């Protein structure tokens, strides 16, 4: 209930939101039903429109027009944006050469520079070349100031978890917002896009940007505006509360277009209709900088240009029917749309079995344009499981497709011809980010980043301290001409052991075997040496990683490889090779097929053993450092110790032997040589977070080998590939990988096929940042470069994505 007889004099567009059963007058009074009587009347005034003209210059001030163009309009703050242009002689700000902002150049009392967010909904990466020449203004923006070529958002790739990942640097597993339409069983609620559920404030987690800056005392604008609020009056709103006294005035503002979005799925990305949108978006970005200009704030404010997702043709024929799949369709819950969330729709069902549902949607269509997962399956780099909103069984929707449950959902409710919510690597879901103004840099083009980033660069903007995310805090410095954040690396916890010789053959009783009995002063000499890390320099580029949690490992030394061996889990935590451009691939001889070798350096009761291998049906085990790869068929025996050992399902292995015996190789031809650091990852509560010892599910049969849930590897060498890998004077060049350790390869549908029809494309889905195997292992990288710490800082945090153009 709202006392709508309330009056807004005095109250229009109101900062601090007032108690129901009080009458409101803030941008987002509509929304909720409750604005007062004369909102309409006070604070939506359109009477002789948005420009001024030269008859209206000099005019007697009116009260009833939407905005001014008498003498007076200036310091009351509420001109018409194009007041100076056509009564003053001044030019627009489009119309204006490019000048470096070294300094802000602010009035007098402002204590710190504005930031303005200008957020465009559905503003696909590639409208900043395809669009540019109806586009003047954000062609400006773009090429005067710091742009990247495109911004990956979050997935999904739909606007509410994007804006919010936008507000606080976090994933949607963590902020909350998981999709646009949610059930929380916890709450026994449904969050949706029309309805007033989502006004609750129990599902928007973490701390946006606007409460991060109210609890540092920095004043913010309202950053939502109700759709019926024209475009126009957002932005004199805002050039009105940057004319409020220095103690009222806020800091930072966010604008927000419901287009291109809206035509976006009316007509597909690059329909013919879509032109006009991108002008009307380009003349408000225009109005705001003539606005500016004439307060004397267009070399004071930062301006960011962000997008939340981009748009994809998709129509209505290019549906998915679970009806064709599923025998049981009307017991299902089904989210749909360019991704599926399936759950049972009654909880009393006790015949509901999410493994037959998942084999029913597995592999059944030779061309099927959806994939099945358990979230936990899910790619690592989506981050998207560990939520209570987030249902068991997700579908990954191929680009230009629907799933639905049922034909009839499709037509009782044609239309649409674009839409969005894909995977974040797919193209047409890339959005937009420049950034200008005295504390961004000039004319400089920075590489393609994650929105999950920019939270912490608002933060640098503003002067505060950003509450905890899932930035990596300076890897954007690159951006920034000053504000830029110098974080110290973190603290190694844990110290290595350095183990010598310390055990007798005979001591070990694991049930391992290996013809190895071959029997010179040389070269002994040069066995102790490789064993003392003779060769480390060469296998270890960049430093040993540091342990960041409490553990006990040893350090061990190869003439190929080095080792951080965890005497909790019995094997490494990272495994570390250099491969040269020349370097030989050879076979397993046959005579070593079964092979694996006591550690010598590491005791019994800290190892592995070959018997319960033997026991367990369902596990096999592989090479970290890959016997493929050794220097020498001496130095190959190295390869076969039981310290190089992990736990591997033999359809992992098709995978792993694959990768180890052709795809290193082929890297260090194409990139002049490859260091490569691979290891296990245990994830079995999928926060993305490393597993302590006490959540780990599944244990080698009869032992206390713990089996990973994943592997990774980190396979880097020379951005300049005229240097080899290990003699990179510059910037290095990185890919990694996150593979799940699974007991099929239902997940690849042509797995029957060779290896070179399938193997690489899995990896390709698998892609991931080292910051992301950095959360999942409790290791920390590139220690030791001669780089900038933001350099490396940026290089954790790139994805290689494997989309052209
Ligand atoms: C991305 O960045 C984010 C932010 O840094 C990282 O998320 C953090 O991760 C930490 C580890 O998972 C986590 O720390 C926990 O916090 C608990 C206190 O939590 C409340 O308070 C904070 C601070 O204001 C608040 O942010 C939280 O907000 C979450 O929860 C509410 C749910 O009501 C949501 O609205 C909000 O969206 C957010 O949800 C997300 O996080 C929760 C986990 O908190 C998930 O369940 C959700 O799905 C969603 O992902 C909370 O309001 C604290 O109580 C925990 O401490 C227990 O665990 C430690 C382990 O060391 C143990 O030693 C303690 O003794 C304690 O154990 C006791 O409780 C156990 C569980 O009940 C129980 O088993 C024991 O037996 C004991 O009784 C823990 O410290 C931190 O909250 C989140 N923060 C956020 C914002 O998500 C994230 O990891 C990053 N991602 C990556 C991949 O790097
Ligand atoms: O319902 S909508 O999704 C959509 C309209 O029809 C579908 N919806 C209405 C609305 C109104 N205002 C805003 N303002 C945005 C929120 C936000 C978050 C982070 C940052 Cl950095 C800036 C901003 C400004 N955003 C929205 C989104
Ligand atoms: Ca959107
Ligand atoms: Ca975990
Ligand atoms: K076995
Ligand atoms: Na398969
Ligand atoms: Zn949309």
């Amino acid at each position: 209930w709202t006392a709508t007889s309330g009056s807004c004099k005095g109250r229009c567009f109101e900062l601090q939101e007032v108690g129901p059963p009080d009458c409101r007058c803030d941008n987002l009074c509509k929304s909720y039903s409750s604005c007062c009587h004369d909102f309409d009347e006070l604070c939506l005034k359109t009477a002789r429109g948005w420009e001024c003209t030269k008859d209206r210059c000099g005019e007697v001030r009116n009260e009833e027009n939407a905005c001014h163009c008498s003498e007076d309009c200036l310091s009351r703050g509420d001109c018409c944006t194009n007041y100076q242009v056509v009564c003053k002689g001044e030019s627009h700000w489009v119309d204006d050469d490019c000048e470096e902002i070294k300094v802000p150049e602010c009035p007098a009392g402002f204590v710190r520079p504005p930031l303005i967010i200008f957020s465009v909904d559905g503003f696909r990466a590639s409208y900043m070349k395809k669009g540019s020449k109806v586009m003047p203004n954000i062609e400006k923006l773009r090429s005067c100031g710091t742009h990247a070529p495109y911004m990956r958002p979050v997935y999904p790739t739909k606007t509410f978890p994007n804006l919010y990942t936008l507000a606080t640097g976090l994933y949607p597993e963590s902020h909350g917002i998981v999709g646009n339409s949610m059930y929380d069983p916890v709450f026994d609620a449904s969050f949706h896009l029309r309805g007033r559920e989502k006004f609750n404030h129990r599902w928007w987690g973490g701390q946006p940007l606007w409460i991060t800056a109210t609890k540092q005392g920095v004043r913010a604008g309202t950053f939502f505006w109700s759709v019926s609020i024209p475009h126009e009056r957002r932005i004199l709103t805002i050039l009105q509360w940057l004319s409020l006294p220095d103690n009222e005035r806020p800091s930072v503002y966010a604008f927000y277009s419901e287009q291109p979005d809206f035509s976006g799925h009316k007509y597909g990305p690059f329909g013919p209709e879509m032109t006009n949108p991108l002008r009307e978006i380009d003349k408000t970005v225009g109005q705001l900088m003539d606005g500016l200009k004439q307060l004397r704030l267009h070399r004071c404010v930062n301006v960011i240009f962000v997008g939340d997702h981009g748009m994809e043709d998709v129509t209505c024929d290019r549906t998915e029917f679970l009806s064709n799949y599923l025998t049981n369709v009307d017991d299902i819950t089904l989210v749909p749309g360019t991704l599926g969330r399936i759950r049972a729709k009654s909880i009393n069902n006790s015949k509901y079995d999410p493994k037959t549902i998942i084999a029913a949607l597995t592999c059944k269509k030779p061309d099927q344009h959806f994939k099945p997962y358990m979230k936990q399956h899910l790619p690592k780099r989506l981050h998207y499981a560990n939520n209570r909103r987030i249902e068991d069984i997700h579908l990954l929707v191929d680009r230009r497709w629907h799933v639905a449950r049922k034909p009839l959902d499709v037509y009782k409710k044609c239309f649409f011809q674009g839409d969005h919510g894909f995977d974040n690597k797919v193209n047409s879901m890339q959005t937009v980010f420049v950034g200008y103004g005295p504390t961004f840099k000039y004319r400089t083009k920075v590489p393609p980043f994650e929105n999950i980033e920019l939270y912490n660069v608002m933060c640098d903007l503003l002067g505060l301290k950003p509450a905890p995310n899932n930035g990596t805090h300076g890897s954007l410095n690159h951006l920034l001409r000053t504000n830029t954040f110098r974080p110290t690396m973190p603290d190694e916890v844990s110290r290595p052991n350095y183990p010598g010789i310390m055990y007798l053959q005979s001591e070990f009783d694991l049930g391992c075997t290996c013809d190895d009995k071959v029997e010179n002063k040389l070269e002994e000499l040069n066995k102790r040496l490789h064993t003392k890390g003779s060769t480390k320099e060469r296998h270890l580029l960049y430093g040993r990683p540091a342990v960041l949690y409490r553990t006990s490992y040893d350090i061990l030394y190869h003439t190929d490889f080095e080792s951080g061996y965890s005497e909790i889990f019995l094997m490494p935590l990272w495994t570390s090779y250099t491969i040269s451009k020349q370097a030989e691939v050879s076979s397993i001889p046959e005579h070593l097929t079964n092979c694996v070798r006591p550690d010598v350096r590491v005791s019994p009761g800290f190892s592995q053993n070959c018997l319960a291998y033997k026991n367990d049906k369902q596990m096999s085990y592989g090479f970290l450092f890959p016997p493929y790869l050794s220097s020498s068929p001496e130095a190959k025996y190295d390869a076969f110790l039981v310290t190089n050992m992990v736990p591997m399902y033999p359809a992992f292995k098709r995978v792993w032997a694959y990768f180890q015996r052709v795809l290193v190789k082929k890297y260090a031809s194409e990139r002049n040589g490859v260091n490569v650091i691979s290891g296990p990852i245990f994830d079995y509560n999928y926060d993305g977070l490393r597993d302590t010892e006490d959540e780990i599910k599944q244990y080698v049969e009869g032992s206390s080998i713990p089996v990973p849930t994943h592997y990774y590897s980190i396979i880097t060498s020379c951005l300049d590939f005229t240097q080899p890998a290990d003699k990179c004077d510059g910037p290095l060049s990185v890919s990694s990988f996150i593979l799940p350790h699974r007991p099929d390869n239902d997940e690849s549908c042509n797995s029957s096929e060779d290896e070179s029809k399938w193997v690489e494309e899995l990896m390709k889905m698998h892609t991931a940042r080292v910051r992301d195997i950095e959360h999942l292992t409790g290791l920390d990288f590139y220690r030791k470069t001669s780089r900038s710490y933001s350099e490396i800082l940026t290089l954790k945090t790139y994805l290689h994505t494997y989309e052209s153009e």
